[PDB]
């Protein structure tokens, strides 16, 4: 009988990262015929949504004293307590700082687990990534993270990339029939700059040769600034706004039917979920090759293509040779290009980098 607890910092209760930690959670939760999965949560409000938690056992630190330094302390106390109630063999972390309230309310609290790090964002993005020291062992998301964990000296050896998971599809989105315009996808939060840069995927397509069509899934504050920039390059005729959707990919597969590509020019990503959906649905994906996630999903040539941030020129090239057919990414064959990512295979592999440091 072994007993798993994930912690991190209150969340929204909304975000891939909670779905993420809910599914695998639910599936330790068969493994062997239950192994036994709890959360505990720092808090400093009630205002976490519980939607996601339904099924999963939690228990919370509430703590809103203002001095930091008191508020640790108070979190750490909490938690050592829980560790005394519940006995865990494994204690996974979802963010840095809950690395540092494991390794002190081990200490405190007298108990024998391992701690792991499992962190959902590029460590240089986010607030207090020198806490990732206090884990034992590392759960990388993406290459990048284990870059960055590396950074901090911990050994190649103590970190285990297990990517994250997407379903298999049984459906694949086709090509357009030759001799029809390129299709051109973009689904996410519309930001003209900032992390998601707009600007740069209306900058591209505006000097690409040959003919082509746009259709954004997506909305955001900056909606009129984005069409105003069309506008402005002479691409608004080429451009279909969805706004958000529910469900983007019955979108694509009742409205737009037939995709060339999914394209993506964001500055940072914590982990692009969209590219792996694309590909999981057989569209090739042209992406900046940005910190974290889209170098390990696309291979150049086979399932798309990555440009070096800022490269537009590269990007463009990228574009019309997709477009003109000088390079041609076989739909049929791209969702096996991601296979370590699928639901069973990830949770296998996620299985064996947790009871292999045991
Ligand atoms: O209109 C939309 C646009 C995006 N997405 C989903 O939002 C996720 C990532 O989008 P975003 O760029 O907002 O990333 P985030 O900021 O949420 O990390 C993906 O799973 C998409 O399928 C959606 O459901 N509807």
């Amino acid at each position: 009988a072994m007993k798993i607890a994930f912690i991190g910092e209150a969340v929204s209760g909304f975000g891939g990262m909670e779905t993420v930690i809910s599914n695998v959670i639910h599936t330790f939760e068969n493994s062997s015929p239950k192994i036994n999965c709890e959360m505990f949560f720092f808090c400093r409000n009630d205002k976490m949504d519980k939607a996601w938690l339904k099924e999963i056992k939690y228990a919370q630190s509430f703590s809103n004293i203002k001095l930091s330094f008191l508020r640790r302390a108070k979190h750490v106390y909490n938690f050592s307590q829980w560790l005394k109630e519940t006995s865990p063999d494994i204690v996974i972390c979802i963010d840095v700082i809950s690395c540092l309230y494991a390794n002190k309310a081990r200490k405190k609290s007298g108990k024998h687990f391992t701690i792991f790090s499992w962190p959902h964002f590029s460590l240089d993005h986010k607030k207090h990534a020198e806490c990732i020291t206090y884990a034992d062992y590392h759960l990388a998301i993406s290459s990048g993270i284990k870059e960055q964990i590396m950074a901090r000296g911990i050994s190649a050896q103590d970190i285990s990339v297990v990517y994250n998971p997407v379903s298999i599809k049984t459906v694949i989105v086709p090509p357009p029939e030759r001799d029809k315009p390129a299709v051109f996808l973009y689904v996410g939060r519309l930001k003209f700059e900032g992390q998601k840069r707009v600007k740069d995927l209306f900058d591209g397509l505006a000097r690409t040769t040959g003919e082509w069509q746009l259709h954004i899934i997506g909305d955001g504050s900056d909606f009129e600034k984005c069409q105003a920039y069309s506008r402005e390059l002479g691409i608004e005729q080429r451009v279909i706004w969805y706004g958000w959707q529910s469900a983007p990919w019955q979108v694509v597969q009742q409205k737009i039917k037939n995709v060339t590509a999914l394209l993506l020019t964001s500055a940072f990503e914590g982990f692009p979920m969209t590219l792996l959906e694309a590909m999981s649905y057989g569209i090739p994906c042209i992406s900046s090759d940005c910190m974290s996630g889209p170098r390990d999903m696309i291979k150049p040539g086979l399932n798309g293509e990555l440009y070096t941030p800022g490269a537009i020129d590269d990007f463009v090239g990228h574009l019309n040779r997709v477009i003109s057919g000088e390079v041609k990414y076989q739909h049929d064959i791209i969702p096996g290009t991601i296979e370590r990512f699928y639901d069973v295979l990830y949770f296998k592999n996620f299985n064996n980098a947790i009871f292999s440091k045991l």
